[PDB]
């Protein structure tokens, strides 16, 4: 089999269409997710057509093998879908209408700036080359291109399933190849990170400043230093679930403007303690009662700071 | 091949049963599990029809690609199914009677709300797709549904494995389709969290509230900082076996609720000290004396509640 | 190809045998295990039978798409077995002398109830099920049932590789199965859970004993709880190894026991400091005295009433 | 089909072409990296040459079984290539143009001493073996070796994707083997390394040398094992993203090195509370003094020279 | 195709080599290695000779399935090996020479009582089954058995690659097999463990023993206490990279005794505060001074001792 032949000179344009069936494992650090949807592909073939009230039979359904198939590929596919057909059909105009069932795990770069406050595009990049024959065009049949109700993704709020209907045709290795940008609009349910991060380590580092309304040295350096170790857990344990990144995250600023905090805090916590060793308790007493005031007040400012600058 | 023609305009009706052979890696954060299967399909095609006299045969056995099978898929799986056919026999009406046995990861949500006293109903749905000639529709054999004794489910007490009788019959990219409901019923078991996660946690807070009976400020600092850093491992390890949810979990909201526990613990041990140093230890002792009676209290109700209103 | 015709109404007897030449990935959380094996199969097909004086060929060799071949299937394999057809041999009387190399995912549940002292009969079962011509039965060769000197299984001393020889024949979905139960006994060598677990786990509970010999109730606290997160560590690091069970085991027994040891040992701690306060030590002294010598004791007792239980 | 037939006795050229289209999951622990890229083939069969005027056809689309295909492999691959020919174009004369999408997991050494400051050259060998026939030769076409803008590889930057135009010919088991070397340039984007491991290091580090404002031997304890604790925690955190090296990396050495200056900490704090309970604190006071400056003096020092060693 | 007939009774000689291309994942825990080569069979066929006069040619090539090629399997793989067909040659007298590039997961066992200054031989075991007609022998032609310069191991030197010339023929379900043993002889790099493992582990080690120049009983707790707990992590972090074995290994033993140290450390500290409580801190002073002398003496002997059992 070959390509169907031009009428006039014209490009053949293939009539796509992604009916996400389920999609799973969004993987942050590997900036991948896999989905599980329906491939619709429709062109014309005036080689296949027929006569309607001659042949008795509306539609003909022939098997891959037996007619010509556009080559359809995703650019940024990780392993290669595994196809299954599930139908072609062909009217007496010679409109073919392929689908076919396909799964694949597909590689899009996020943005961790707003996290755990950040809404991604997840894309799917469909693409055809031409053929020395003729040129292929790609198109978005929008009747054809949904998802179902019960398409979840854990940790996620799904937005949207849209495609953007103009290809993006260009020239690649002496030959035209039209590119499809379908979009995945998502949404994290940051609710967890409230109990589970954010007040846990606002707990640890409030129970820090409690050394404030202390005299003993030796009981400020257990409460500084304890909490201090806690803070560096939840550090760890954040970075684990994130890819290295060339700037800074919400979560990462906090989480790094608190160690100064601490650092801080064991400061005040050192300078209390050399002026009651010097006899000078009175400068320590003003020192202990201004940072009562001012580690809150500072802390809470910078957070508006930061908050400012990330939303 | 195409598929048997309608006596009467009627749709072809496919008889369905799955037969759990085993079952097993139920991933909690994946929200998946395994699963070894018999599929039964039963079908009606007059074109194979035989008289058993002339023929000197009750049945005749046929290669899936000499006849025609329809094609079912199942809705909720990963990575589509390895199928085996086990055999396929033709009754002299007719009669189909598919064999096949595959294996499948389904992807089926599960609810954390109650954890770990949860009980799930895991899907497998079925999906037949109409063709151009004829509508398709499925349909379950009851005789043909069931579970070998000996399936298992690490960590889990399976109580039923049944099918919703009636399809649920819709259109998807101007096709109709058949779409059936099988269930498997499980229930978590819960045992193995008492010793490992809940009595651990319950001890440590408890040694806490052994600062309630101790005026050495130096010893409660160490007693409470220490105690909670404990905490934090739980709530770490917990939260690693479980994925994040929009919502509070049981066991979820018990390990929140401890953290203001250990922040009020801190409270106290911090506001004792003080009036120590005021040199009003008189008030103090009112205040530690109330402690020692009101953190278990409140604890207990705080924990009826919770428990009210997750049960 | 159809199956061999019975000569009077008698079921085709298929004699197997598996002989292990690998063993490995015991995986004690998804109670798996990978193998490695020769599986052989004999039957009688007469329509295979020849002359050995005028063939003057003793054997025929046959590929497997020539001849009829029995569906032999494993009932518990996790995943699809690699299959490989080493050799089709036909003796003149039509005797089928079939040998496959494969490879399979064994699922085997496992009792952890004298973990690590704990011995298993992992299950390996070969099934065929009947055709409508003919039923098949199975039947075990005990000359071709064994296994490779070499055959290891890391962590475990392989006991012994044997086949129950009577089959259990069964109805499943109207049709005959014939069921083998092929066993692979192991026993845990348990020599490591000694210098790795259990004594570094004795050596910080007899470290938080030593609170029974002073009066220092800052440094008692900080022993008994210092000792106390340690445990945490051990009982965490080893449940990680374990899946979840409807049932204790020997070593979290040990483990569940050994906190109420740090919790009563923190109310000895706690009481002998109250009565120092008090002004009243020699009631402390007294209490402090016993425990020197019933932590030991009881503790001792408890484990033999424990082990007793166990085994 | 064979090896087309030399028109002189010169070898056969095959040109050759990779242009990436994917590149992901750069594992350092493993050495390896996936990559999704075209693989340009160019050769001349005379025995394919045509008369487009019988023909019809100007080129001709064959199926790779249809027609000879030089054995192109790759080198150092993990699992052989996942490939899919994306069209085979024949032009009159008979020159051959193979294209095929290709992925592949590449293990190429990391060079880890400059860690994580570090660049690294990453290749691709493709390799062709001579025939007795035929002696095969590779070539590199320039203008089919590329990379789209949109590639990218999560924290790397990407530098360069380029090939060395002469190939690595010699012997190997009596026939000739024709190499090439295709070459990904990346450096690492250690932003992430200063606020995650080295800042918070740091900390802890000075949080530490407070012990040299204080004469409490209680605090000082803490305040040096606490912190040297911490140390342990960030050293394993980074071996578990590293893997075994016979050399000595950027951070292995600065980590090492902090070691020394906790232990020489401990030392001094010894010192200092030694001196002081035998009743001379004029040393001890004279030792911490030292200390105070000494410490950061020669830290910093010390970080220059091996700053300086490894760049 | 059956096998080439015997001249008088002789078996088939079939002349076997591997060439390393690639060596990769060696993991401890599942004592197994990937590896990437090249495999060559050599036996003659008197059926394929010709002669070059009258064919023109002096070499002949054939595709797989035209000729009879010997069933040669690896014992020790996990999974059948992917393999490739790179080029089959046939010489005049019909010697025939056969080449495929193959990559396997071998499962090989490791001796870990030297860790990590241990040396390992890996085995790759190449088998033949005969056949009825004639009894196949394998032999190595070690002209074609070695391995590329560039081939690395993580972690690890790569000494040899040889086999073992005088095959293992025995007897295996009444059928002669033919074994060959491949051997790669490896030595673990052992640099990265002094500065990672063994020294931080004898630095805490050092700091608890700073106890013997200290009188502070809470001083005393809290440094013995604190440093233990990093070596549990320390004994932990290790044996997790490290599969159970039945005998002690190097580094295990060290970890071991190091926790009689800490255990007897402890007892020191506890009866030096028990004496200077009951007013005797001359005795106290004795022991403590003995200590500083007897633990760094018979720890230093017992490794000595350690290390000549060991090697
Ligand atoms: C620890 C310090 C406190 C951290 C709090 C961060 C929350 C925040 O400030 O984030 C803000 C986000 C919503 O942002 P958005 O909808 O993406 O707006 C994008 C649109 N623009 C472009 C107009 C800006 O959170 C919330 O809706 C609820 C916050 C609950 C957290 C309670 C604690
Ligand atoms: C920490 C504080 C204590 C936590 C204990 C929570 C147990 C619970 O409250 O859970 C209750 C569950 C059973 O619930 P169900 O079978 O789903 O009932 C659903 C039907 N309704 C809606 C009518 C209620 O557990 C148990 O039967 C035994 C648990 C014993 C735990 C002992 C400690
Ligand atoms: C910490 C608390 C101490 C734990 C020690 C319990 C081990 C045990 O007592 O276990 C006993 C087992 C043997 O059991 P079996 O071979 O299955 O006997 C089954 C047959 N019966 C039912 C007739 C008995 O271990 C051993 O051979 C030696 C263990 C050395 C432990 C050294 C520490
Ligand atoms: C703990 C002590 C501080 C450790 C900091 C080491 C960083 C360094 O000194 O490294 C320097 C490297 C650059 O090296 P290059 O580009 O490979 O040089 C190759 C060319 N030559 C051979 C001519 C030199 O990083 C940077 O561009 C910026 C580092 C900012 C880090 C702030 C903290
Ligand atoms: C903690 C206590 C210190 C631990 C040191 C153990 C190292 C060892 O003693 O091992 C020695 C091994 C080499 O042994 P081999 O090559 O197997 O000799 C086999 C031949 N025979 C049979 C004659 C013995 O390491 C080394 O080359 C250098 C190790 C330097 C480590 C410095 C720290
Ligand atoms: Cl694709
Ligand atoms: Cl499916
Ligand atoms: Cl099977
Ligand atoms: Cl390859
Ligand atoms: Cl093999
Ligand atoms: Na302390």
């Amino acid at each position: 089999v070959s390509p169907p032949p031009p009428i006039a000179d014209e490009p053949l344009t293939v009539n796509t269409g992604i009916y996400l069936i389920e999609s799973y494992s969004l993987d942050d650090c590997a900036e991948t997710f896999k989905v599980n949807a329906f491939l619709s592909l429709s062109w014309k073939d005036r080689r296949l057509a027929f006569d309607p009230v001659r042949s008795g039979v509306r539609v003909k359904t022939y098997e891959p093998e037996a007619i010509w198939i556009p080559e359809i590929r995703f650019v940024n596919v990780e392993n290669a879908r595994d196809a299954d057909v599930v139908d072609i059909s062909v009217s007496p105009d010679g409109t073919v209408q392929y689908l076919e069932r396909f799964s694949a795990r597909v590689l899009s770069p996020l943005d961790f700036r707003r996290y755990p406050f950040d809404s991604q595009t997840l894309h799917i990049y469909l693409i055809v080359r031409s053929v020395d024959t003729r040129n292929i065009v790609l198109a978005v049949d929008l009747e054809k291109v949904g998802k179902n109700d019960d398409v979840f993704l854990t940790g996620w709020d799904i937005e949207s399933f849209t495609a953007v209907v103009k290809p993006a045709n260009f020239a690649l290795e002496d030959r035209l190849e039209s590119k499809l940008d379908y979009q995945l609009r998502i949404s994290r349910q940051y609710f967890s990170y409230i109990p589970n991060i954010i007040l846990p380590m606002l707990f640890i580092l409030f129970i820090s400043w409690t050394a404030f309304w202390s005299t003993s040295y030796e009981a400020n350096v257990t409460l500084v230093v304890s909490t201090l170790i806690a803070h560096i857990a939840f550090n760890i344990l954040v970075e684990t679930n994130l890819p290295c990144t060339p700037y800074m995250t919400y979560t990462g600023a906090i989480i790094f403007m608190i160690y100064l905090f601490y650092f801080v805090a064991v400061i005040e916590v050192t300078v209390q303690h050399y002026l009651k060793v010097e006899s000078q308790p009175a400068r320590a007493a003003s020192i202990t009662r201004a940072s009562r005031i001012a580690f809150p007040v500072v802390f809470l400012l910078a957070n508006i700071i930061l908050a400012f600058l990330f939303f």
